[PDB]
């Protein structure tokens, strides 16, 4: 029959208690008998039926008297499924007296009852007193419930919103909350809204990328780099000790042509726009949260305190943060070194280096999870909410360092403080500092970013869910037991599933927002990943996991401080990326200052001769001040080689010292940082302050009273 | 009604059992009516109607004729038992218990009730009576209800309406039962003889209500924090003062063999000759005093101090709201639209006017300097700077009143929904106007003086014949300090003088307008009617002046370490100045309640945020510390210098640029220099390449080195300061432990 009510009875179930008989020592059987007797004496129904599939396992089912449900609903501030009170029974309109109450709310009430009972229930399950304890789903998602009376909410919800065939359809948040709970509803609403404006972000990013694409022909510096008469004649200095000869500059046409796309004014405009996009996202999210708070039953007060089975060292945690950053940096460096120590070839080398780094990061993720779990366990938090808050902070910090250490190293600490060939810098001793090509390391940063984002999202989602679905696709293209048994055969989501999904989404948000200057197409990947992830989460939650008790919440949780922190960090990170990682500022300075007779020779501002007039000159006879073993010995009759640094030429009164152009460029970079930082923060403050005159609709809705 | 019995200080009715609450004053028809008689009879009819509704609502009233002027009639008021209790219930007035509840007639026995008249203090009784008089209606026309005591005075129906003081401030009440709180307040709080005693905020709150007690508590806390800042700033200034023989650059300037031999280059076009650098020895010494590392340390400490001040003010505010058990009435909030009343164009117009206000500020400073300098032909330069600052300050004070009037006009043109909206709009507009008016000259000196003037060969003219002004080799920091100190001192002095005098002189005119030889005893109400009305705005101007003072203290503390000391002295005087003026020369304000100071708190937070950037900019650009450090660390060394080790020797000569007189291009005024014909080259304050050279007069590597150092300093200092402020704000729990325990 697979009925939802009591067998041959008119009564609705809200939990199943399952145990293993001690008869295959009697201590466990006696303890369970005492616990069950206490539970029965407290005033709850019970019934035990043997499972046909397994004789050892015997399941126990419960019920819910109407009087107890009403009394406990009136116990705390609960509105219609305005505190409830039996003295005001007829005040609320009723369609039916025996089934009107939402089954989700009934399940939550009985969950509270079980939590308060002691012999306990949670510890009994943990220690093996009960094998499991869970509520029941409405029906099988495969087909409509046999019981015609049942609404079959699971089937309708699955077909409408969980199956991929409804990928394009809108999110039915009302059924989601009325079935699962407020936590799932708010999570999915936030995800949908996030995708909603990621659409606009992706459109703007695509516009900027296309604008960069249509300007390949006019990208003068790349053309000069390619022209053999200009690029080929320039002979660059060696970049390493033993595994590099003098190399012509024009070997980088592909690199320069690809870099000119991601190093144009379009990226600057996109970063500036994202600066205000972040604050618009925040402010509209507060508007939407207020609207949901008004429309939903989210004005119910929270318990003063809560129970937990479990009732300085902060420095030790920070030392682990430093070690995590260091180990990430060496992981990336070693990967690139080993791959290099053997059109497409160099690009493929970078791709495989990034792939290896991403793999190492993926393995390190599990170790970071485990160490965070033990370290937070050692603290013995007094309550639960603080436990989730501590997990959020510590896990977010570990993931942040583990996933952004390599990106930050590439953006800032690669080629920034390498001395001239005469006196190279060995920071740690016998460990030379890496230096980028004349264009810069922005393209490498973009490659690392895209590889990490793709790999993470794709591998995670695919490997975790798509297996049965891909099997079904392959098949298409190329006895019965009651509900409790089937539900038991499922697996539970634990207690951190929503936490893990939020962690994924926050790492995704950090990737899309922090380093947006390097990769303007990141929001498009964000949009695709979220469009898939929403349905992936819905399908997995409604198919492969046991039903979870609903909970009450008004905000996403502890992640909003991380949102604001990420925004304030992203503005400065983008400013520094544009200033230092990109070479836009030096070329603008050259255009406006070093193409005029005092320094240049052209009759008007132009980009001509930027490559020739910017590269420095080095003399081999001054190979080192120490006059020790050298790589420049022999290797042809070359006399002068050029390097990517702003320094005076040989023979100058200030030999191999930073020249006027260096300081002009540094001043321009710092001025850009200051102006962009100040303007962006001023605009963000103004936009936030413009709430009353822009989004007054929901505030008026609240003021309806 | 009935006439005066004869007891002057009696605050009761003639019977002696009913406590007066308000005095209503109206002009009787006994006057020789002129103009329109219909207006007079309508006025009378409205008066009887209002009195009829007031008595119907349950207020006992009686009148009396003034002893001297038969044309004035005073109408008393009283709040009987049931109405008092009922309205206390309606407004949720909290009363002493002995978990917490307002006062309701259902729970009379649950409160510490000793006597009806004693259970409700006179301030609360007057507040209740004011609410009754405001809510009560008198007459209706055109299907619209018209009500409010304010409307009657606005239309001239009533001359005034006010509570009464306990007794004369300087004399004890003749009534033995009278507490005479005014006497104690005058002896202990006002009357500066108690210049040092900690003011009793509890009695102030009891007498004048929360609205005044909160302001005075804020002022006291401000004064204490100012004491801390003043001590630290004095320490920094003293450290700068005691280290003078080590200020090498000023010694070089004063040395006749270095500063004397440097023939500087004329600043103006032709009205000033060449000059030698040694004539600024005194200015160099003063700058050594006011431009040391102590100034930087104090700027950092003040960046910390503003945050500590704000956080501890939040803690004190929490403690005070709990202590004065104002939570219930704070929650009880109702808004009534203004009874006087019955598009971004106005906003943009106001913004334009603000821009012009700044423009006149700059022009006034520049013109004062111009005239003082033109009149030419302790130190004459110091005297000239002081004079220019004096005229600029005078014009600023003149413009202050005009700006107030225009702000009132602008806010009146708009129709604020209620009194609170009007107050907030006026606060914002007045603050912007005063900010611009007072700080325009200071910002000009700091940032736009001697900053974008080219080399002497090609001077920069803004639009023709308006040559940009330039500073001396030391800089304009001393000029900015002089302007700031003059403005601050003059503002404080004039405000205190006007505050002390104007009510007093107006009261004296009021008294002398009664030359009739009374020389007798008069009742409380008649003599209290002669006091000034203390117009509806209230403490708005006091808060405004204190906020402008806060702006002066914080924004420009990188140039004047002694500003907190001036502020401390001013506030130490202002406590008693305000107390005396409120207790001696004004009618009793109607008590009311407020959560905090009000709309000024956002202003203070914004000023605190802006102070960091303003101070960083001042130290980076207005001062010359950054060039000094750059020379010490990177140009006294053999790559560019000749000294073996880092030193500041030779900074003056190696930094000053060179210019050849004959290289003056342009055919206009071909005799700027050749008239004197003394030498062939001059020195000027700018970093440019010397004559000859591939880039003859273009900015050199030193210029860009210095600019990069300045920008890096700005970035580093601002980021560090803001992060530190965020960390302090996070660490502070925002509430005291004891208050958290009680709540
Ligand atoms: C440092 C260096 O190699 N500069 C040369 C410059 O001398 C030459 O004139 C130019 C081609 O015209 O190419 C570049
Ligand atoms: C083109 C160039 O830089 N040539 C120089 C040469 O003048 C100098 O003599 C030598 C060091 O001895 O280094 C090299
Ligand atoms: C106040 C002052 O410094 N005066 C000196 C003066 O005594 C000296 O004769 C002159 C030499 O140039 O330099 C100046
Ligand atoms: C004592 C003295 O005047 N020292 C130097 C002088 O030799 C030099 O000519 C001038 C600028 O060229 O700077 C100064
Ligand atoms: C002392 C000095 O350098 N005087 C110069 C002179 O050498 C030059 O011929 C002339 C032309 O501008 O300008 C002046
Ligand atoms: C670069 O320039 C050299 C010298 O002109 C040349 O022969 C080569 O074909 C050019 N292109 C590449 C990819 O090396
Ligand atoms: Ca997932
Ligand atoms: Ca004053
Ligand atoms: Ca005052």
């Amino acid at each position: 029959p697979d009925s939802l009510f009591f067998t041959d009875g008119q009564r609705r179930i809200d939990f199943i208690l399952v145990y293993e008989d001690e008869s295959k020592n009697e201590k466990q059987k006696r303890k369970r008998q005492a616990y069950e007797s206490n539970l029965i004496c407290h005033g709850l129904q019970l019934e035990a039926t043997r499972s046909v599939s397994d004789d050892k396992l015997v399941f126990v089912k419960v019920h819910a008297p109407w009087e107890v449900l009403c009394y406990y609903a009136e116990i705390m501030h609960i509105k219609l499924p305005a505190p409830f009170e039996k003295s005001r029974m007829n005040d609320f309109y009723i369609l039916d007296r025996d089934s009107f109450f939402n089954p989700a709310t009934r399940s939550r009430i009985v969950y509270f009852i079980l939590s308060r009972v002691k012999y306990g229930i949670n510890r009994l399950v943990s220690s093996g007193i009960y094998k499991a304890a869970f509520p029941l789903h409405d029906c099988r998602f495969n087909y409509e419930s046999e019981d015609i009376s049942c609404p079959s909410e699971r089937y309708l919800l699955y077909r409408e919103w969980a199956h991929p065939r409804s990928i394009y359809k809108k999110q039915p948040l009302d059924l989601i909350r009325k079935y699962y709970g407020e936590k799932i509803g708010i999570y999915f609403a936030w995800l949908g809204y996030y995708t909603q404006m990621l659409l606009l972000a992706a459109v703007v990013g695509v516009a900027c990328f296309l604008y960069g694409y249509l300007d390949q022909d006019n990208c003068t510096w790349s053309k000069e780099v390619c022209d053999p008469d200009i690029g080929g004649q320039i002979l660059m200095c060696p970049q390493c000790d033993r595994l590099c000869p003098f190399w012509r500059l024009n070997i980088t046409c592909e690199s320069s042509k690809k870099l000119c796309i991601f190093d144009s004014f379009g990226t600057l405009i996109f970063a500036v726009f994202m600066g205000v996009w972040v604050t618009l996202f925040l402010e509209f999210w507060k508007r939407r949260q207020a609207e949901l708070e008004y429309e939903w039953d989210t004005v119910e007060l929270q318990q003063e305190e809560q129970a937990r089975p479990e009732y300085a060292s902060a420095v030790f945690f920070w030392i682990l943060l430093i070690i995590a950053s260091v180990i990430g940096i060496i992981v990336y460096r070693l990967s690139v070194f080993i791959v290099f120590s053997t059109l497409t070839p160099q690009m493929a080398t970078s791709i495989t280096a990034s792939i290896i780094s991403f793999i190492i990061i993926m393995i390190l993720n599990t170790i970071y999870e485990k160490v965070a779990i033990m370290i937070t366990n050692f603290e013995l938090p007094r309550t639960q909410t603080d436990y989730e808050n501590s997990l959020t902070m510590k896990m977010f910090l570990f993931q942040f360092v583990n996933y952004y250490s390599s990106c930050f190293y590439i953006a800032f600490f690669k080629g920034k403080f390498v001395g001239y060939p005469g006196d190279p810098v060995y920071l740690l001793g016998k460990y030379r500092s890496e230096e980028c090509d004349p264009g810069g390391c922005l393209l490498e940063l973009t490659t690392q970013l895209t590889i990490i984002m793709g790999g993470k999202a794709i591998w995670n989602n695919i490997q975790e869910v798509l297996l049965p679905w891909v099997m079904n696709l392959i098949g298409r293209y190329k006895k019965i037991t009651p509900r409790w048994e089937q539900d038991y055969h499922l697996q539970p989501m634990g207690k951190l599933g929503l936490f893990y999904e939020y962690l994924e989404m926050i790492i995704q948000f950090g990737f899309v927002t922090l380093f947006v200057a390097s990769f303007p197409l990141a929001p498009l990947l964000a949009l695709v990943n979220n469009i898939l992830e929403i349905r992936v989460d819905a399908w997995k939650l409604t198919t492969q996991f046991r039903r979870m008790v609903p909970e009450k919440a008004q905000d996403i949780g502890a992640w909003q401080p991380i949102m604001q922190g990420i925004a304030i960090l992203a503005v400065v990170t983008n400013a520094m990326i544009i200033a230092f990682t990109s070479d836009m500022i030096p070329r603008l300075v050259y255009y406006w200052s070093f193409s005029i007779p005092p320094y240049g020779d052209h009759t008007y501002y132009t980009m001509d001769g930027y490559i020739n007039n910017t590269l420095s000159v080095f003399n081999i006879t001054d190979f080192k001040n120490t006059d020790k073993e050298n790589p420049y010995i022999g290797l042809g009759n070359y006399t002068l080689c050029r390097y990517r640094d702003f320094r005076n030429p040989p023979g100058h009164p200030q030999e191999y010292k930073h020249n006027i152009y260096y300081w002009h460029v540094i001043a321009a970079k710092l001025a850009f940082i200051i102006v962009m930082e100040h303007i962006i923060y001023s605009v963000k403050f103004f936009i936030s302050y413009a709430i009353p005159d822009v989004s007054k609709i929901t505030k008026s809705k609240i003021k309806r009273e």
